[PDB]
């Protein structure tokens, strides 16, 4: 099983699959080998009824799309629709928490509140709202006003980009025509101008690809901002992390999908009905995360994630996960199959995120207490069922210390430097006891044994002793493999990255270093690595594009990991991305992205699926950065 | 060449093409022979980088996507996507109009107006707008607004869809959740519903694919509704239609695209430059139309269709189409290669939708007859280049009645009953002399003999004596066959129909019939034949699904035409579509829309490409309604 996952309780949770006959992904995958090579290389297209078409990689016909389209062009449309795909759920997260912010202070959702009012004040100054003499409720409403405003044309670009880069990069963005105008404005414009009959030239197409790209990240940084007003900006936390969390005498109920604007309310109703599940026969309700909304009850109150990704149906086969409570996003939907085997009750609630045969239970902001309790009510009445019943849940979990979000990083700098956070961290990279700065981001995927690249790469750099942080499921993958633990710093990381490490946390009162790899959260808190980053960016004075910053989509999988790759690219980073995207098929396109776009940029992805070659080139893309400061390497 | 084109003057420009070596859409379409069962079924999944994923349709694995997406979850999401797709075509031209009006009346853009003052009135009293005591540029503007802000989420839903239905038919989508909130919010909430691990239920997937498809339905009626203010209303116009419209001796101007904004300035430009063509050695400059933008300017000023859709390379192969200007939508590609060949010159204007070879002058409104006489310079230019030169322009071409517009079919019925226009519409279906409505919509599509579906439907209609109306390229498809022509109602057209188009025709003056086919316009204008459908429904009290009223996208090609048939049915109407969409890989989606969706909207597809099959089904549909009208058939 090592080799369709290096996590040993998912594992064990195959070997249990296997004989029961339950289908897993892993499954699924083999059962589609091979792979059809068209759309693997991107050579295919199926945007108009004269499809498909498709373009030979090598060979003779066919060369090129009915209606003329060349493989550059079918390439870069397909690119560009993924890209407006990830904006579309990140900013449509979003967007559900500016309209949950604004019930809020409006008095239609007395369960919601302004928890971080320090956060709203700074956002509103960002924004250039007033706020003297403001009530706080007036404020927040001018900043939810604000965010629904970036989703279309006004007179004004989209604020969550222009507001949150340094001038010198929005100048450079802008020069290009990159700033995007309104985020679902460019979505639609994506998918206008990669219809049928359209725009037809690559580079064109990708400027374009590249702008939605920044349409992505403004719904990132507006959700983690109103995530953290509405639920408070994380702080250091420690959890455990694998499927051991799970209880056999608990009720086990995981949130998973993307938006706190669930799963926070289900954490405070499940310690409300304690007893009421003792009453059932339970110890209690035990709250675990699984992707995204994992992390975001994770880093905001300790709840310890499960699993994450690739290998969500294996919490179920434990036989102990009473209910799966879903909202949108990463789902497999074959968990609602896999629970009539396993007795799991798996619910939606948002209307645009059904699943055939999971139990719906509309969420309502307005009622949000009362539908929580509907639904672990729910959960409670299966693990009535299961009473009896012995369950398999593997005795492996990891520590992990987490909730580094850019404040509470600035603030454990600030031990050191009290009116200079960032600086002790500069010093240590221009002094090489810190080489860079490395963001792993997004998914695993299954044409990679779970958790191998991000665990491979991230070895090597620790290493050589670059500062690692991570969010979503890469955050996941480190963490179940223990590089969240303080306890392997001694083990993971070179000598100079052990003695910062060891300084922050000592100065911390910590009595021991930060752990090996820094958590920064969900997959829409890749913002704040864009915050940490921008922050270096003008303390120095330099553009990002000259800072020794890196990220690594390692086992990328979803349209939102495309789009955050290209983001990524697009403010100036070096981004490796450790399974192919849909692009190989066109030399043109390939170049561009992964050379030309420096130019426009300085940005550019790395493809590179071997992980030890990955952490050899993300190093040298480092070591460039360094070279070109003027600094040892 | 009659397998490839039932138009013999596209036969011809086949044959040299083919002596030429020049190849077409028709070769390029042989190339891609046998193509992609999965995805002609519908049965590919690319929406992540697992994928990509097919099922087969019979037989054994795979048979589910790798994340669990069941068959009917794969098609409905790859529907939805093109649904989205076309709307966001149709609605990026609408916001494109409604930023011209605000530019025109903010005087920045001198070279645009108000023309039909009357249509600006009346649009602002449908929208609640106040007109007594108001500036026109005042209502403009508020109109504008209006336009601009049904894009997204606001107090009200999308107006350009609650306004121009009757309320009856708004309470029975309303109760289904079917009104859009904002045309670019649905657009992005199909792409992320749409994404992996989201929506996964076919019902709930297509139900959402309905609503984005009212979203495109708004951005149809709102780019006629701005295209009539800026460009006036048309009113019954005589032209002429097929590729003997160029003339040898002329510089020979194809129009091509879909916005206005562009065209409308070509055509006024062009003439003021009468005498520098003259200077040049051309008679003039000859403006002719291709696809929509070419159907707009035969509407309201009567240019000649050259050609559509399929057949738009054959203009440039009769070697004198000197200049095709181009904004976006439909182009095919292989122009900007063609050119090369055929000296043709391929001019793009609008900065998303370029094409690699092809010269770009940008278009502002700001500066549009500046920047039209630049394009027209480099047209008459290469018209210099090949004084001398032979050309092969077929003498082929059909005499063209056009220009019935709603306003005009309704004012051309008021000169037999002044104070009640439709009643004497509404008298004859009644007794028998006219069975019902159809209209033909949608496109050409290389897998059907180019215009066969289109005129073999419409032949057995006509002879059954249903009043055709008719759009975009299936109303190019019957106007180059002479279905616009009043010569030919004896010919093709029932005695019932025939004595109704000639009282109209007589009683407006014209001393015979109506031609057998009304042109409504574009496929934004589409709308035009739904603001006639809903004021028949309001005129007799009953909602559109019970009219004997029917669409065909007989030979429907782009996501676009995709979009308009999914409206259709979700405003009421059977709806023929004569090739196949993507859903035949699923019976329960297949299920839903030719069957489930009756009991929701009352429309409802017929799939069928047999074209006397479907005129058959096309009638028993009418047939149907108006036995559910107590109506004789
Ligand atoms: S858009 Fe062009 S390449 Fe794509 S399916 Fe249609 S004809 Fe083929
Ligand atoms: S979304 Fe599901 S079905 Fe589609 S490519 Fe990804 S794994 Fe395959
Ligand atoms: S031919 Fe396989 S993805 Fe289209
Ligand atoms: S397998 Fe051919 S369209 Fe994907």
């Amino acid at each position: 099983q090592n080799l369709k996952s290096t996590d040993r309780a998912v594992q064990q949770m195959l070997d249990k699959a296997k004989r029961e006959g339950i289908q897993t992904v892993w499954d699924r995958y083999e059962a589609m080998k091979p792979q059809c090579g068209f759309g693997e290389t991107g050579l295919c297209c199926r945007h108009c009824l004269q499809g498909p078409c498709r373009i030979n990689p090598f060979g003779d016909e066919p060369k090129v799309g009915i209606c003329g389209a060349t493989a550059e062009v079918i390439v870069a449309r397909g690119l560009d629709r993924s890209i407006a795909a990830g904006a579309a759920g990140h900013s449509g997260h979003a967007k559900h928490l500016a309209h949950t912010l604004k019930k809020a202070v409006q008095g239609k959702a007395a369960s919601y509140m302004i928890k971080d009012r320090t956060k709203l004040h700074s956002i509103a100054k960002r924004l250039g709202i007033p706020t003297e003499g403001q009530k706080d409720e007036d404020i927040a409403l001018e900043v939810a006003k604000a965010a629904l405003a970036d989703f279309h044309e006004k007179d004004t670009p989209v604020l969550w980009v222009t507001t949150v880069l340094p001038p010198s990069r929005v100048k450079v963005l802008s020069a290009h025509g990159l700033i995007p105008a309104g985020i679902d404005h460019e979505i639609a414009e994506i998918m206008h101008r990669t219809s049928m009959g359209c725009d037809a030239d690559a580079q064109n197409l990708l400027l374009g690809g590249l702008r939605c790209s920044l349409a992505d990240l403004a719904g990132c940084y507006m959700g983690t901002d109103l995530a953290d007003i509405l639920f408070g900006t994380p702080a250091p936390v420690v959890t455990e992390s694998n499927l051991g969390v799970l209880k056999a005498d608990a009720v086990n109920v995981a949130v998973h999908g993307h938006n706190p604007v669930l799963s926070d309310i289900i954490v405070s109703v499940s310690k409300e009905m304690e007893n009421e599940a003792r009453a059932a026969g339970a110890t209690g309700i035990n709250v675990v995360g699984i992707c995204c909304t994992g992390n975001e009850v994770l880093m905001r109150h300790g709840i310890p994630a499960c699993t994450h990704s690739v290998s969500q149906e294996m919490a179920m086969i434990t036989g102990a996960l009473d209910a799966m409570i879903l909202d949108y996003q990463c789902i497999q939907p074959s968990v609602a199959t896999i629970a009539e085997c396993t007795g799991t009750t798996v619910i939606t609630t948002m209307e645009m995120s059904k699943i055939t045969g999971a139990t719906h239970v509309n969420f309502a902001e307005e009622a949000a207490v009362e539908n929580a309790k509907q639904i672990l009510r729910l959960a409670i009445d299966t693990f009535k069922r299961r009473k009896g019943k012995p369950v398999e849940i593997p005795n492996i979990k990891t520590k992990v210390v987490a909730g580094f979000s850019t404040e509470a990083i600035i603030n454990a700098l600030s031990k050191l430097n009290a009116n200079d956070p960032l600086k002790p961290l500069i010093d240590n990279v221009v002094n090489g006891n810190i080489r860079g700065v490395c963001l792993f981001a997004g998914c695993n995927n299954v044409k990679v044994p779970q958790d191998q690249n991000f665990t491979t790469i991230a070895r090597k750099l620790l290493k050589q002793n670059v500062l690692v942080v991570a969010t979503g499921c890469g955050a996941g993958a480190l963490m179940r493999h223990g590089f969240m633990d303080p306890a392997n710093v001694d083990e993971l990381c070179g000598d100079g990255l052990k003695a910062v490490l060891t300084a922050i946390g000592e100065a911390n009162g910590l009595g021991g270093p930060l752990p090996p790899v820094l958590h920064m959260g969900s997959c829409v808190d890749n913002s704040r690595a864009v915050a940490l980053v921008a922050a270096l960016a003008n303390r120095l004075g330099v553009d990002l594009d000259r800072l020794p910053v890196v990220a690594s989509a390692a086992e990328a999988m979803h349209e939102k990991a495309v789009a955050i790759g290209t983001w990524a690219v697009t403010i100036g980073l070096p981004t490796h991305i450790g399974v192919l995207p849909p692009i190989t098929g066109s030399l043109p396109v390939t170049q561009i992205l992964t050379s030309s776009v420096k130019d426009i940029t300085g940005g550019y992805f790395i493809v590179e699926l071997d992980p030890e070659t990955a952490a050899d080139k993300l190093l040298a893309a480092i070591n460039e950065r360094r070279a070109g400061l003027g600094l040892p390497w």
